[PDB]
């Protein structure tokens, strides 16, 4: 019988693709030296060929889908002022609210990317033909239960358009493209939301992969838009939890514990 | 005769390649009206064309000349332990603790690239074959005077190689190669730094564009490395302040001010 640290210690080490059971009767000590064989082969493997990152290589993909369609690639700052969220509608008596990671008095780190974005549309507005087409991918954070499904470090892609074709229609032309692009399947299912107010949630079986809106809505007004508008943002570490089948989202996160989904940590268990 | 608000806001919307002088004695709305069209235009150039962001293109460029040289690319966390930061023998007393964002009590936002690179060399060398070579691309805070050379929000490239071939020469090749491939001048001077010891500096002029060291160094021993390493750290809001003659780094900055050093802000001044 496998203790709860060792079984805990084999799942770090077994990738999805792994035809192995820990609930087989091996002993620990044979499951892990097959286990750390294999994932030191694996790491091998990628230093002796791509060599690129899972996010990173995800990031420059989408980067080349949305830039080839017409959207300007935005890289705005990650560290924000806090007047940007209460001006999100976000109260601070509210649970997002809550979830914001501070800095210094006046500052956070952001939890989403529509405030750079919102300025972003105002401002090109006046330099631009319509329509204005933008996107981003950063890191975003959030305060966080432990869970498979969250990080508080993470990186999110979002995207909008301004101005003529901001339909319903569009919108989910545009996240079909897309995710057919990457080979994820999903199905979309509204929502209600206390920030945009209805949304459209890109779901892959009961994990939501994103979140989009069909503008305006009367936020706007306090970001200075005034025309429609649609967008969307997705978790780029969602997108490799359903790519790769990883059973936990820290595999796919910015990390010193795993390197594209592989346990960076090859000591043997004592 | 301008004011300094109307000289300003005529430099925040000159560009290096304008052939344009703010000193000829032209009334401000003659130099504003022609200044707004220039960008107007820029903008409208860089939206039918390229839409690719500066800061986002060299990174990508960096990856692929990092990766074709046998480098692993590396993404890891930005919300760093505070920790790290005694680690690396910053005391709390010294003016680069004093630069550092926390985050709650125990975290902080990273200054520097070195600890997680420490980390993913200590735990590949028990993975991958002699020599380990590694990069990382991306975000690192610190508090800073208001300058044209700093910025509190910035990009950093390190990257390391651990094992063999960790020689000044292999280093220097390693710099020259790179800055080469960037079409950026420079010279290497040696100087003296509390974390490392001594460095040796990569300068434009009198622009620090990195310092990077060879090792083996005391600190290795608290990071669990006991092998040679050489290793290097560079801007790459620098980088772009040399290529394209900004006059502050500011214009190639994350940044909702500027989008490839043209102003985004394109109102009139009264
Ligand atoms: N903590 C997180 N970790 C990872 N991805 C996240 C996280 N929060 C948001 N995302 C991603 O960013 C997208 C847009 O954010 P948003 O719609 O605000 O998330 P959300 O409604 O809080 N999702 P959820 O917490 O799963 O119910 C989500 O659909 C996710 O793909
Ligand atoms: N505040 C900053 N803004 C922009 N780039 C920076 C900043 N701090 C460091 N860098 C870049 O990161 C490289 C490695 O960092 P480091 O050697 O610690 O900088 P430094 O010695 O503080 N440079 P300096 O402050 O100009 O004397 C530098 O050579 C710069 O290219
Ligand atoms: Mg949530
Ligand atoms: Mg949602
Ligand atoms: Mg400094
Ligand atoms: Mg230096």
């Amino acid at each position: 019988a496998l203790t709860k640290s060792q079984t805990d210690r084999l799942e770090v080490l077994l990738n999805p693709k792994d035809e192995i059971s820990l609930n087989s009767g091996k002993p620990f000590r044979e499951l892990e030296s097959e286990l750390l064989s294999r994932r030191k082969k694996d790491l091998q493997q990628i230093y002796a060929e791509e060599r690129e990152n899972y996010l990173g290589k995800l990031e420059r993909e989408i980067t080349r889908f949305f830039v080839d369609r017409g959207f300007l690639e935005i890289k705005s700052p990650i560290l924000i002022p806090l007047e940007y969220i209460e001006r999100m509608g976000i109260d601070n008596d509210t649970e997002l609210s809550k979830q914001i990671f501070r800095v210094d008095k006046n500052f956070c780190l952001r939890p989403m990317l529509a405030p750079n974005l919102y300025n972003y549309l105002r401002k090109l507005d006046r330099a631009l033909p319509d329509p204005i087409k933008i996107f981003e991918i950063g890191p975003c954070y959030r305060k966080e239960s432990d869970g498979k499904e969250h990080l508080e470090e993470f990186t999110m892609l979002a995207f909008a358009q301004m101005g003529s074709g901001c339909t319903r229609e569009n919108l989910e032309s545009i996240i079909t493209d897309f995710l057919n692009h990457l080979g994820i399947d999903f199905k979309i299912v509204g929502d209600s939301c206390m920030v945009y107010g209805d949304t459209l949630d890109v779901m892959h079986g009961d994990l939501e992969l994103s979140s989009a809106v069909v503008g305006p809505i009367p936020l706007d007004r306090e970001w200075g838009i005034d025309k429609p508008w649609i967008g969307a943002g997705f978790g780029l570490e969602r997108l490799l939890k359903v790519k790769h089948d990883f059973k936990n989202i820290k595999r796919a996160a910015r990390s010193e514990s795993y390197y594209n989904g592989i346990s960076t940590n090859l000591h043997h268990h004592h």
